């Protein structure tokens, strides 16, 4: 008899980078910048202090990516220090950012670990460090031992939310400023309407809203998301106005922000409402892989197929919507421009964890204080999903048991070996499992009970010693996604992939030798699966036309092993088979052999599928003359070569890359590059890493409109000079009135 | 120019059980026993409360062994609950009391583990359980889940030092009373003069001393220890009295007791002073094995060659003196009467640990509060010895590094597996290690660096998968003691045991096949070691005249494998070879085979060594006639058969066991035994386990004067009736007044 919100559903559009500028934060950035290099030849910290959600990390990032900072300091490191940081991993990451080899530093202790960072940071010159979210003095005191004072100016900028810690760091703390009402309205309007200005009738309500928030940017962001969610009518704006007035009666108290979030969370469609709380199953501050979160959504059953739109495409669309609402923060992006990593804001993570734990009983995490004890069987029976990120081996020593647990997730930081006597603890404890993400857990083997988990839907695991997948592994029919990581070079699959009815993905690091696909003699059914979309690394010998036949809709492919077999005339038909797969859009060719036993030549262009959009090559040692073949591809859009992908000293672009957007060349011995503006009409991003041997970059690239961003790392001085000429040329073109997209140039070593 | 305490050193004599009776505590014992059957068909607790060292444990143990308690309750369990108790091990031990095989319980959870105990006590009926040293209320609440409230008259008796927990467990705690002045004097006299009476001259002094102890038995006993250390002269007693009055002005301060202990510690000779404090390296409340502790003293170098006594004998004498002074209390004793296990009292343990860690810097213990962090490299550099009993894997993940560490020992009840990545951590850290006890830690392998560490002197370790000892393991020249535990049935020694000159004792839990002794071709030196004292479990095939020739100082020999190979005279002469050992006290034979493929016959008497005093047979399945040969042996004093070592339905006593003092028979098929008093003149203790078939026990054995203690477990009711007839004859002896120690008969089931 009663119904509300009766309306149709419209389209939601892609999340292109926007509002890259920070509103009004530049003055604070400049005042902070002034205190940098205040006293040469000394190490000092610059505290930044304020309440959560105010914009401290936005300022820190704006400074860290400022031009003057990059020019002044050759070395710069960004490190995250959470509430629950760990020092050894932090030092490993710091050392890794500089070093190239991982083995040397692993056997060392944290003090000898700090000494290497000391020398590394000291040698170059001036260095600027950034510390995010430091909670206690002891954290800073323990961390700082790594930072050396090498008689030259070196600075560190740290952000914290408590006044006492900042007092201890420096006698005088820097205190951030709340936005003025005009700035509040400007930010709200820019976020809600993007380029377009606010309609006159909506202006009066928008001004009142901006004013209530009090100038805390996070509240303005959340309210803007809610406003775009609702739709634009004067009545709707009045309706949001009345509520925001109530919520913003007290502006400084914490819970108010939570209430605002609740508002934004209420309007969310019920499909996205579970996806949004699921993101908070991960640890606070964790960087979520986009593909792994979207796959964990389909297996949970949060995503429901509705017509033609694919489950994975739909899930990516959901993530784009969540980002657009400003609920999810986009940490990184791919070369394609698509999202790569994401995380939730601290306050939003708290809200989501509390809601999912208490109101909805979606999952529970087992976090133990020292006095506390691990729960017993009775309580665990009530749980539906588990999540253990802290000590889990101690949890499994208890020999837990729970029949009503369907999922288990463990996003540990380290990798933990499972004792041989505890391997059966997982299956026997949880025989009704649906998802099992234990990649941070290393399995020496699998007990027999792993093959009776008939309800398993997604599995990800890591095993150092695994070399053979038993036939029994193919018994389970429910699994839709599998991800495998193994240190062993060769993986032999004995489970029959083709009978498996559900799997929509397969992904491995090692090479995979598929069992030959044979139709049963007595069965009418044919083992063709429409659901499969990838085989990340199949062995070259397994690229037989039958195997390609079994996979109709693979939207991606990848081969690891010897590329010569497919390139060789005897087995050239093997590579020619790739023409069969129509859907292909992403092809990766990795080579592991370290001996250049012969030269390699690409077969003609028509062999490659028509849609191929992204291509990556590693250690193939191909001649730069073959680039014409890859140019003949009409759709190919991102091209990456790494670890000497193309070998040769002279390359002359011959055109063909009509629809290309990104070039990525890494660790090649090219010396002379020749090209014209018509070679790459549509290039946007250009990456050149460790090209220690190339004399010059074609100035013709300066004449191309799509060319937006350029990056050079560990390159020759002449290359940097040519890049600086290109920058000047594009600045002149933009100054000449042409509607040319803005040009940015970064040289990783600024002195090049 | 100044000297003091000039005197000669006199003998110290063995610590035989003495003052088994407790002074003036029978009142509380009968009060607690008066709570017996207070309200039938219900579960309740009896709290005992006081200050540390008052006598709560003594009173509880006196009640537990009381005849009335044993009669009323068939099932009785001792349980120790320290401050650092863990629930899971407690349940397993409780179940181990009832059932022989506990493998089914290992895969279970703690709640089902409690259910099994509850069913077991349901079978039992009336039951009294004792809990010692309960610190917190939550401890009692968590533990009590195991005890079934099945509407039976069952009791819990809990001892605690805190009033709050006692009152919460029961609103009427039993407040223990302080010993009176007369009882104080009598207790002091007993502890000092044992069965001898106090000389009149000292009497007054002792009385004063007793009155100054305030009725705290711990103070009285430690003071008696100090007095026995000083001597028995009036000046010594007066000095002790003055010092006691000096150090015990106050009452409620626990540190006063510590001061008293300090007074005893100062007089202890400098040699014993290292031991006394070393004993505290073990975890608080740990049940220290005697052989392990003594050999640790040997390896560390505290026990140095002085005189002619073997190092092991000197260590055993040291432990006996420590016990005599009442610093170390005796937990268990062997059948022959030697000490088996020991521990240190809580207050004395605290005193020793504080002194060792703070003043002498003998070692350091790493116990971490949750907020706390594991020490850094600088701090660890100043440590000479380490001991980790808490989480050690977390410590090793930090990759510690200290070059001045000479010992690393970790004692625990639960074994832990070492990750492969962590395996190299120990060797790199301690290239100068003098001793290593990682028996709780389990190694699948050892890193190559492990076999290089030449400083090691004692090694104890456990490995589940080890099957072969590599030749490199023989390189290490310093090791004096080795102890190995392996689950594998067969151990292959490839290190040249004879080349190694340092080793004094080798002990194993699995058959070891010795590399055949080879005399070096080019070396004048003979590979004969006088230091070696035993090979606990060698393979039968290893028994050879040459191997025995190598070792002339073996007091103990034990063999595990096929006994038939040696026993047959046609092939080889191994059991004839064992004759060539001048002095062999302990000989053990264990048969792996479960089939009587060949009947086994004992070689003649002249083959056995002259002095054999302890002999153990397991599954040998010899015939009762062969008893005569064992009877022909002259000096035999302890004899044990277990697991059907001697099988047959009829045994007629030949006689001649002139010197036998103890006879242990377990798992025998005998039904009838004929004996006369002259057959076993010197019997002291007789033990019968799980003899569900024997018809009767001989009446003549009751005529043996030396016969003191006899116990029957899981025996026939008719056997128990004959045993009660023997006990009635012993009561008749007591009525007569024969100068034979009073005889007590204990049966595991009272109803038998
Ligand atoms: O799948 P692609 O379109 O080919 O992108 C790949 C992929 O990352 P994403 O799937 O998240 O985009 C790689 O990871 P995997 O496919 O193996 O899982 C990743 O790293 P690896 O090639 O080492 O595996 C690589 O990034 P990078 O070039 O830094 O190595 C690159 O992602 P990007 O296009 O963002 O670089
Ligand atoms: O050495 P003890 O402390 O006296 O223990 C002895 C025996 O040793 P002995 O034959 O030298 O007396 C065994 O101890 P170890 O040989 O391993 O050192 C052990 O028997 P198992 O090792 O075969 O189990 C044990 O057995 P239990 O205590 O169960 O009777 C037995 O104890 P007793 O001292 O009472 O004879
Ligand atoms: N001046 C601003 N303009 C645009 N967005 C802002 C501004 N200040 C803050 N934000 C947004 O508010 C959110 C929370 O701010 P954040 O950077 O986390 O500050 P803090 O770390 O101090 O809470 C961020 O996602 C950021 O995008
Ligand atoms: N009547 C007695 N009361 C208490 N302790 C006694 C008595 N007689 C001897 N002792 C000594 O007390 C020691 C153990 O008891 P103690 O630790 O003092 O009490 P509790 O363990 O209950 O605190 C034994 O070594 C024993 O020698």
């Amino acid at each position: 008899d009663d119904d509300l919100s009766a309306r149709g559903s419209e389209e939601r559009k892609p999340p292109v980078v926007e509002e890259d500028d920070v509103v009004g934060f530049d003055e604070e950035a400049d005042i902070v910048i002034n205190r940098l290099l205040g006293e040469s030849n000394h190490l000092e910290v610059v505290p930044v202090v304020g309440m959560p959600g105010l914009g401290k990390t936005t300022l820190a990032n704006k400074i860290y990516k400022h031009p003057k900072i990059g020019y002044e300091f050759f070395t710069r490191i960004w490190v995250y220090v959470s509430q629950s940081y760990r020092r050894r991993e932090l030092f490993l990451n710091i050392i890794s950012k500089f070093t190239r080899n991982t083995k040397q530093y692993h056997g060392m202790c944290e003090e000898d670990l700090a000494d290497e960072i000391q020398e590394f940071l000291g040698k170059g010159g001036k260095y600027l460090v950034v510390l995010d979210d430091v909670w206690s003095d002891e954290a800073w005191e323990r961390i700082k031992i790594a930072f050396p004072n090498n008689n030259k100016p070196n600075r560190v900028l740290l952000t914290t939310r408590d006044s006492k810690v900042a007092k201890q760091c420096n006698p005088i703390p820097h205190d951030l400023k709340f936005l003025t009402e005009d700035e509040s309205w400007i930010l709200l309007e820019k976020k809600v309407f993007h380029k377009d200005k606010c309609p006159p009738e909506l202006v009066l309500s928008g001004k009142s809203i901006a004013k209530k928030c009090k100038g805390l940017p996070l509240a303005i962001v959340v309210i803007a998301g809610a406003l775009i969610g609702k739709g634009k009518t004067p009545r709707e704006w009045k309706q949001v106005d009345d509520s925001v007035s109530e919520h913003l009666i007290n502006r400084d108290h914490p819970e108010n922000c939570n209430k605002l979030v609740q508002m934004s969370y209420d309007r969310l469609p019920y499909d996205l409402k579970a996806c949004f709380l699921y993101c908070s199953a991960f640890p606070g501050g964790f960087q979520i892989p986009a593909w792994k979160l979207i796959r964990l959504w389909i297996a949970e059953g949060f995503i429901q197929y509705k017509g033609h739109l694919s489950l994975e495409c739909k899930g990516e669309d959901n993530l784009n919507d969540l980002i657009n609402r400003n609920l999810v923060m986009v940490m990184e992006r791919t070369s394609d421009g698509q999202i790569k990593t994401c995380r939730l804001h601290d306050m939003l993570h708290e809200f989501c964890r509390q809601e999912a734990m208490k109101e909805e009983n979606l999952f529970q995490e087992i976090k133990l204080g020292s006095e506390q004890y691990f729960p017993g069987k009775r309580e665990l029976s009530t749980y539906r999903r588990l999540c253990i990120h802290s000590s889990v081996l101690d949890f499994f020593s208890t020999k837990p048991s729970a029949e009503h647990v369907r999922s288990f997730l463990s996003f540990s930081s380290k990798k933990i070996e499972m004792p041989s006597a505890d391997i059966p603890t997982i299956p026997k404890g949880f025989p009704l499992l649906r998802v099992l993400d234990v990649e941070s857990i290393n399995f020496s083997r699998f007990s027999r009970e792993f093959y009776q988990l008939y309800h398993l839907r997604y599995v990800a695991f890591s095993s150092d010693s695994i070399k053979i997948l038993p036939k029994l592994m193919g018994e389970l029919w429910n699994i839709q996604t599998i991800i495998i990581n193994t240190q062993q070079r060769t993986l032999d699959i004995q489970a029959n992939i083709w009978n498996m009815e559900r799997l929509r993905h397969l992904h491995t690091n090692s090479s995979a030798k598929l069992p030959v696909p044979v139709a049963p003699k007595n069965s009418k059914v044919t083992l063709v699966n429409q659901s499969l979309q990838t085989l990340s690394t199949i062995a070259p010998e397994s690229c037989t036309e039958e195997v390609f036949a079994r996979t109709p809709n693979l939207k991606k492919l990848g081969i690891r092993g010897k590329i010569s077999v497919l390139l060789d005339n005897k087995s050239a038909a093997s590579l020619k088979n790739v023409k069969r797969l129509e859907y292909l859009e992403n092809l990766k060719l990795i080579n592991d052999s370290s001996i250049q036993t012969s030269k390699l030549r690409l077969p003609p262009a028509y062999i490659f599928p028509t849609k191929l959009r992204k291509l990556t090559l590693l250690d193939t040692w191909l001649e730069w003359k073959d680039m014409s073949i890859l140019g003949q591809l009409e759709h190919l859009e991102v091209l990456k070569m790494k670890e000497n992908g193309f070998s040769g000293e002279s390359w002359e672009s011959t055109g063909g890359f009509c629809s290309l957007l990104v070039l990525w060349i890494e660790r090649t011995n090219l010396v002379s590059w020749k090209a014209s503006a018509d070679d790459f009409p549509r290039l946007k991003h250009l990456v050149l890493i460790c090209c220690d041997n190339l004399k010059e970059v074609p100035i013709a690239l300066a004449d191309i409109r799509s060319f937006q961003v350029m990056m050079l790392q560990n390159s020759t001085k002449t290359a940097a000079i040519s890049a600086r000429q290109i920058q000047a040329k594009k600045d002149n073109q933009t100054q000449q009135g042409t509607k040319n997209i803005a040009f940015k140039l970064s040289i990783f070593p600024p002195d090049l």
